[PDB]
DNA sequence: GCGATCAGCAA
DNA sequence: CGTGCTGATCGC
């Protein structure tokens, strides 16, 4: 049942038609400066396989790749675009990306290869990538005959599936979401990843040295207090020392033993001096292992840059994720960890880091969608939302809001932004589930529009089977009808929350597209480096800061027009740490 | 080697 | 009893 195709030794004119399904295969998970193992082209003239060395050296093929008027349909075009950028080759004209199309149709499917996307439309004349390349240590590129047939079958699937996928997207009112938002964003993320972020490795190595010393000191103190040496990083061995040898009370249990999480340890500190030391050890160790050694492992020795990969087709909220390295969770809340950011510096001499972030975009989105009079007024006055929330739920005047009250209201707001349960809020505030539920009840009394929205969206999710965001992103919630309380409750919370987090994701994605267009019109050298959910990090010549102070916030604030204003704060400095 | 476990970081 | 990511430990 083999598929017919030409194993070309050279490029020909019919291979350069104005429309084609194109496969530029990069097997390595991390595609930065990675090998392209094969190329496949399927168009009106037939199916072809090309060896990279040949195609990529052919002037006509390269010109075809870079010609925006020659339309290509692909799967994960960002992967191909970046691998080509490392080879100094520009990829243009990608009018359809099957990975992004599948992602928008149903992000829950977890489509990660052509075969998975194809199976959505009952097309199975293509093998999963894992079946062809294997996994782990067994991972390997097969012989040419096997490789060629696979790439051709993937190209063939893309060629056949474009129409049905576009048709369904159109029915879902998601055609513009793909063509005007996700696909243009894919090219921007490609530029960001390729640019990378410069790292001051010397600074990082010096911090590591200092941490190594502090860890050694705390480590010995721990053994001294424990009366014996053991593996501190082993919750198992640690649990024995704490709850058996030292007899500390067991306040929480894990699936396999005693809980030793920070929240638990904090409660045990008063009982024994070893506890504070364990917490200190955990803090230093986390910075050392994850943020010092971890970062140093992925920095490119020649340029001293790290090149993350943004996964644009994973979350059911529409948010982006970051890997190898993950640059969306670099420490900032605790000063010792925050210092790690001093190691992230501008890539050019006399350039600076510029960071802009939306102020409470999620709650502003909620005010808009729920049309809650109180919440909308709060943002129209640009009030400190935590103080305002405290005033309302605790029924007091602004001057009567104490620090503890604001902290708890802030936690309630966090819970609303991330859609946590009463149990989750209770754990975050170290209170009972009942008291946490009471806080939520008071919040609904103060913001009846939000309560009405939460009730209505849950009913809508049950009726339609899904919920949608501002720009029509969709999330199916089959568990909304489950007779299992916990399972159904999570689905209900996601029905309430996805439109909030998801719309915020839509907005910043559009802002990135609008920003790049403006930077180009203005002829600025400034460029995006990272996205951290509601923040955008750029670098630019020091001479462009003043213009950026006005341009970036404006473009981000005007990305969409809501019933309440959008507000963006910004800072810049010599390092990411200083961009505060 | 590799998956399960537990831990902790960010918006 | 939000998510996604990475790292240390540990049994098969
Ligand atoms: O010196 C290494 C040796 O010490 C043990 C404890 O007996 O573990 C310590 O060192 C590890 C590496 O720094 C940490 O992960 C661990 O938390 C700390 O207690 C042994 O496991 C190890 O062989």
């Amino acid at each position: 049942a083999k598929m017919a195709f030409t194993l070309a030794d050279r490029v020909t004119e019919e291979m350069l038609a104005d429309k084609a399904a194109l496969v530029v295969e990069v097997v390595e998970e991390n595609y930065h400066d990675a090998p392209i193992v094969g190329i496949a082209v399927v168009n009106e003239h037939g199916r072809f396989f090309l060896r990279p060395e040949t195609a990529l050296a052919d002037p006509q093929f390269v010109a075809w790749l870079g010609d925006e008027t020659k339309k290509k349909s692909m799967f994960d075009s960002k992967r191909a675009a970046v691998a080509l950028k490392w080879k100094g080759i520009e990829l243009c004209g990608v009018s359809f990306d099957l990975l992004l199309a599948a992602y928008l149709l149903d992000p829950a499917q977890g489509v990660d290869d052509v075969a998975a996307a194809a199976k959505m439309k009952q097309y199975e004349a293509v093998r999963p990538d894992e079946a062809v390349y294997g996994k782990g240590a067994k991972r390997a590129v097969p012989d040419e005959p096997v490789l060629a047939e696979h790439l051709v079958r993937k190209a063939a699937a893309i060629w056949e599936l474009e129409r049905p996928f576009l048709d369904e997207l159109r029915r879902n009112e998601q055609d513009r979401l793909l063509v005007e938002l996700e696909q243009p964003l894919s090219s921007i993320l490609a530029e960001m990843e390729f640019a990378g972020v410069k790292v001051d490795t010397k600074r990082l190595e010096q911090m590591g040295k200092e941490l190594a010393e502090q860890l050694g000191t705390v480590e010995q103190r721990i053994y001294e207090l424990a009366g014996q040496e053991f593996n501190i990083n082993s919750p198992k061995q640690l649990g024995v020392i704490l709850f058996e040898k030292l007899q500390l009370p067991v306040l929480k249990k894990t699936k396999t033993g005693y809980s030793t999480s920070a929240d638990v340890l904090e409660k045990l500190a008063p009982y024994h001096e070893i506890v504070e030391n364990i917490l200190h050890y955990r803090q230093l160790g986390k910075l050392q292992s994850t943020y010092i050694e971890g970062l140093l492992k992925v920095v490119r020795p020649d340029t001293k840059k790290v090149h993350t990969i943004f996964n644009q087709a994973l979350t059911q909220t529409g948010r982006l994720s970051s890997t190898e390295p993950n640059l969306q969770n670099i420490p900032i809340r605790l000063e010792e960890g925050r210092k790690i950011r001093q190691a992230f510096v501008p890539s050019e001499s006399d350039w600076l880091i510029f960071a802009a972030d939306y102020s409470q975009i999620e709650l502003r989105v909620l005010a808009h969608i729920a049309e809650d009079d109180n919440l909308m007024e709060a943002f129209r006055r640009d009030l400190d939302i935590h103080t305002k929330t405290a005033m309302d739920i605790f029924q007091v005047s602004e001057d009567e809001v104490t620090p503890n009250m604001r902290r708890q209201a802030k936690a309630v707001n966090f819970g609303i932004v991330y859609g946590i349960s009463d149990y989750g809020l209770a754990q975050n505030l170290n209170i009972s589930r009942k008291e946490a539920a009471e806080f939520i009840e008071r919040y609904f009394e103060s913001f009846p529009g939000v309560k009405r929205y939460m009730e209505n969206i849950v009913q809508e999710a049950k009726q339609k089977g899904y919920v949608t965001t501002l720009l029509h992103r969709r999330r199916y919630l089959p568990d909304i009808t489950s007779r299992n309380f916990n399972v159904r409750s999570f689905a209900e919370r996601m029905a309430m929350n996805t439109p909030i987090q998801g719309s915020a994701a839509d907005i910043i994605k559009k802002a990135m597209i609008d920003l790049n267009a403006r930077l180009k019109e203005e002829r600025l050298q400034a460029h995006l480096l990272l996205q951290v959910h509601d923040e955008l990090i750029l670098e630019a010549p020091k001479e462009e800061m003043e213009r950026l102070c006005r341009l970036v916030p404006e473009v981000m604030e005007q990305a969409v027009t809501l019933r309440v204003p959008l507000k963006v704060d910004y800072h810049y400095g010599s390092t990411w740490y200083d961009a505060k």
